[PDB]
């Protein structure tokens, strides 16, 4: 069913129009909702503009680097994600006023389903775009250039990661640089300062756009890495045709996931995502045995491996939901610490962030470990079996992210409720209706953390699969064998490998701490900019929002190239100056440190944010107790949405440039495996 | 010259009495100095009491586990460090009042040398105790039981690490649980500056100061001096190199004791004198080591200089970390003012950016420890049975480097007692309302000490990073000995980084450290709350205006802190054991990998930021010197990085280091449970 990948995929626009026309179904509410669009307009118009500049130049560079041709698949790969991004962005800006007007007089359900449908637009679209764009080029290359046709479409992944890197560090900086600069100049969502629109425009850039594009990396890298695996091993094409079927059902499981046909409490979100998976699993178990014929133990192995990747997601949902929701303790543990002081709640609110990372880690290892076994016992040398093992882990990581559609649907429901939460406080809407937007926002805050777990954890499984894929790229370049030398050259105790593991964990500090000082300083350029305008005339009686948008992006994107390119070079220099061993260690320590830390922060930031919401509804005042809880908010605030989610686009892309330069780096090493 | 290692060592305690009697050379000033002693008394009396309980029980267990005998060296090994601790404890309690009275009327020099002399007591003694304690049992075991006599004396390291674990997690908790409980009750209920006499937390804090950096840190570094000499000597023995190397290293260490005996001698102006002496206390050691090294031992000119070059790389890195942390930690330098100025905005903004300058302060240390062992790896590889026989000459070149780095520990611990002793004086002056100017100079000695304690965390942790790979190779030969009753062919191809259990372990190793630190953070944060409540019950009874009570606050904090200690302490012992047996030795090899990969960068990330927030407070606390919205922000950052500075940062290092020390003890016990050479179940 290779051709079928396009059939159901193109229905994304078919179904995105349904939800788009669903959202398209006040004076002050319209201007602010329209302001989010104009702000997001100048953002994307300027973000895609410079984005295409570097894409075409590098697409021209990749065209000569491949010389068949691959820059063509390189280009559309990036265009696919951005297309689903522009589709979901125009929805979020309009939802801010839609869900606000719907919730106030309709009830809690009206808000939950409206803000949820606005998110189903992006989730189902992007997932649809990913499947059809690879299945389209997969079938084209399948018949076009035999003998490793899957590799050409794999460059579609690299070009698509370059753009997710763009908005994660760019949108991540902008999302928090505005949230930070707007919050403290007020000391929230007060109309006096223009930072309220720059923040909410950031909300759609941090979690709606920046995060949704990030997970696009998960859906594209594993399908290209998993297909690339089954090819390089020499296994039958039965494996490659089954994975495309599992993916299509995930689109079917996410097409059904978003129906949500009586809403009561915000638990409805977790239940649907929970059963949107089982509906996929058993439908996958059953459709898997239908299209392909394999020995019963081997065919279920595919259904069992992907079932392990799909199940882990609801588990991370229930975990982060526990450590993040104010309904549950670990949030009240720190919110109560507000009575003492901010420093004391900081350290202990930091603490419960650490212990919130180990449960996710405990699952991702046990989950891929079981998939490794089942895939190893079911499906030329001792490695040929071991490779069947790491492939069992590839199937797991693939199964995890193929259901990405349902999770991104939630990363747009959270911020859209954040937008609604802003619309009500600045427009001074009724107390009750402006409070429910906050709980929808606090539930959304539990969602963004859940997706960061879903995003980062899925990356951890791919790294070891990308490791093996990187090897076959250094084996191919070595011949122009290596298996006998690299195996005994990359044992963890080798000189380059251990140093790299320290430079990989040291590089991530230099990358994240460079981002933190940048976002913190560019925000100061927003804080300074506000004074420039507010000093001229009084903010009582009101371009101005477009100014804060354009100034913050070009200053944020300006810094982006510094760490973004610095994170590109330092691995390259170590990869060539020391060797591929050094980068293998650099990518090891990075994946080993990045996955736990980003969880430590992704969860803690959400906890401090939800901790404020819990006391901001009870306290709901400027009390020395609440003032302390706000300090914890803005600390974990940018570290939550800027550096936390950036380790994932670093780790995954960190193996994505090394594999493209294995031919370029191995020839520079002038040796098979070196420690000098 | 193996016997000489003991001769000069015992002269350290002989010489330590000179400075101890030198420091021993007012009414309100006398009671507080004696109160620190009674507090340190009830602390050590209760710490050594339970410390001997588990030591004897396990010493009896180790006696049957070895069945020659090795529990004897197990006992004295731990006793050596504690002896240098009790010598420095009685010194620090007396220095609080001594240095205060000396600085006020003599000048800045009088204070700088007195608080420094009080530290030379601990530094020179402990380093002396370490050298004589190993050369003593080394020479005894060299002639007692040939054929792997070095292994029995290696058990001296584990037993000594078990207790350094005691005070790092225990003293670390106590130091910040008291520092925390005393600080916040002054701002929330009392409304007074820290180190104020009204609340009993002022004595509990300063008593903690001597336990966090003076005792907890100095005892921790004893782990560095003991583990590498046993691991490096164990390497040269197991590697098959000539005994010429084993006799030379004992001389280099003695030279370091001579280079540190001269280091403490110390015209005075700015606290830069500390960095200059510690910088030149190394070169004086290096060239003196270069010179005495060629005299006693004969080796090929290129091969003999290799020893002087390898250890010279371990010795030079320390002053480099000193100048690095001194830059990121001292208010004299930028990165501190970067955040102190952010106090004008808000605490959250200075928190995030004060956190930032902590991260980039970790990459310079990492950049050096890798370059240093890499060059030693090369020089040791090209100078000194299979492809491994040459490669092992490399990691041993790294062992010599790690050995060379920590043999100069004496000069650094001398500084870990100068920092808090100035903190003690800093407290003595503000509560006794001593002259403004002289109580301000104690603060600069306190802020300079803050520049010292962070430097030692770098010095402590970095030396551990080089030893880890040495401990990896040493643990391998312990599983090779148990496997035969070959492994080279199986483990090499069984522990390549992509193995199933190894990668899982690397995630469980970095995950376990979170479970250990966040369990420690919640404990110290909650047990401190047991101190805050304790103050109220006593302060509620009678007014704190007009003053047993100090002995209670000491006794209550220890039994509650030590009570929690067993939870992470034993949990950190088990979880590696479970992974080592449930999954295999591959899993623990990965668990110890991810731990060293996260611990070395993490502990630096925190040790430096915590020190920066404290020094950031100091710069604005003298200019502002008031309760200003600007100063309040710098205090919030202080107490955040405050416990993360002295509890989690310095406890990760004794976790990783002890993790390779317990796993090597179970190589015989864990490999038989795995029921396979290398498996990924
Ligand atoms: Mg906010
Ligand atoms: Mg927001
Ligand atoms: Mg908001
Ligand atoms: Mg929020
Ligand atoms: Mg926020
Ligand atoms: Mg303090
Ligand atoms: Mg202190
Ligand atoms: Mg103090
Ligand atoms: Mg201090
Ligand atoms: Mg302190």
């Amino acid at each position: 069913y290779a051709l079928l990948g396009v059939i159901l995929g193109i229905s994304g626009v078919i179904y995105a129009v349904y939800l788009a026309v669903w959202v398209l179904r006040n004076e002050k509410m319209r201007f602010i909702s329209q302001a989010i669009a104009t702000g997001a307009r100048a953002y994307l118009f300027r973000q895609y503009r410079t984005l295409a500049v570097l894409l075409v130049i590098l697409a021209v560079l990749i065209l000569v680097a491949i010389d068949g041709l691959t820059a063509l698949a390189f280009i559309v790969g990036a265009l696919g994600s951005m297309l689903a991004g522009y589709l979901g962005m125009y929805v979020t800006t309009r939802s801010a006023s839609r869900v606000a007007q719907a919730a106030a007089t309709g009830g809690m359900g009206k808000a939950l389903l409206v803000s949820w449908r606005a998110g189903a637009v992006m989730g189902l679209s992007l997932a649809s775009i990913a499947l059809l764009l690879i299945s389209g080029f997969y079938l084209v290359f399948r018949s076009v250039l035999p003998d490793d046709w899957a590799v050409p479409l794999v460059a579609l992944g690299f070009g698509a990661s370059l753009v997710t890197l763009f908005m994660r560090v760019g949108g991540g900086i902008y999302t928090k640089a505005a949230d930070l600069g707007a919050d403290l100049v007020g000391k929230e969502d007060d109309p006096r300062n223009p930072g309220v629109i720059a923040d909410n425009v950031g909300d759609n850039v941090g979690d709606v756009a920046g995060m949704a594009a990030d997970v696009y990396e998960s859906y594209i890298v594993t399908v290209t890495a998993a297909i690339f695996l089954a090819a390089i091993l020499g296994l039958p094409t039965q494996f490659i045709e089954a994975i495309i079927l599992f993916a299509a059902l995930a689109l079917v499981a996410t097409f059904a996931g978003v129906n949500l046909l009586g809403v009561k409490h915000p638990l409805s979100s977790i239940s649907l995502a929970i059963y949107a998976t089982i509906g996929l699993s058993v439908v996958l178990f059953f459709i898997g045995a239908f299209t392909l014929g394999l020995d019963s133990t081997k065919a279920l192995a595919l259904a069992a491996t992907t079932s392990l990747g799909a199940v882990i997601a609801p588990l991370i949902v229930k975990i982060t939901d526990y450590y993040t929701s104010y309904n549950y303790g670990p949030v009240r543990k720190i919110a109560e610490q507000a009575k003492i002081s901010p420093a004391t709640v900081i350290i202990t609110g930091y603490g419960v962030g650490l212990m919130s990372a180990i449960p996710v880690i405990a699952v991702i290892v046990a989950v891929l470990g079981i998939s490794y076994m089942i895939g190893y016992y079911t499906v030329f040398g001792e490695l040929s079996k071991y490779l069947a093992g790491i492939f069992g882990t590839a199937m797991a990581s693939v199964g995890l992210l193929v259901v990405a559609g349902i999770i991104i649907t939630a990363d747009s429901y959270g911020p859209v409720s954040d937008n609604a939460g802003g619309v009500v406080e600045m427009a001074g809407l009724p107390d009750e209706v402006r409070e429910i937007t906050d709980v929808l926002d606090s539930v959304g805050n539990t969602t963004k953390a859940t997706t960061k777990g879903y995003a980062i954890a899925s990356a951890a499984l791919a790294a070891l699969v990308l490791f093996i894929a990187l090897i076959f790229e250094i084996v191919y370049s070595a011949s122009k064998d290596m298996i006998s030398e690299s195996l005994s050259g990359l044992q963890l105790i080798n000189a380059n490998v251990l140093i790299g593991a320290f430079l990989g964990v040291a590089l991530v500090y230099f990358f994240s701490s460079r981002t933190l000082e940048a976002v913190g300083r560019t925000a100061m350029e927003i804080v300074e900019e506000i004074r420039r305008q507010f000093r001229e005339k009084p903010g009582i009686l009101e371009p101005d929002y477009a100014r804060v948008v354009d100034i913050a992006t070009r200053r944020a994107l300006g810094e982006f190239l510094i760490p973004g390119l610095a994170a590109i070079v330092l691995p390259l220099i170590t990869g060539l100056l020391l060797g591929w061993n050094a980068l293998a260690g650099l990518i090891m320590g990075a994946i080993v440190a990045g996955v736990p830390r980003a969880l430590l922060m992704a969860n803690a930031g959400g906890a401090w944010d939800n901790a404020k919401k819990y006391i901001e509804i009870q306290g709901l005042k400027k009390t020395e107790m609440h003032k302390a809880a706000v300090i914890g908010d803005t600390v974990g605030d940018p570290m939550k949405d800027t550096v936390g989610p950036s380790l994932n686009p670093l780790i995954k892309v960190l193996n994505t440039l090394s594999v493209v330069f294995t031919y370029v780096i191995v020839s520079t090493n002038i040796a098979l495996g070196i420690w000098p």
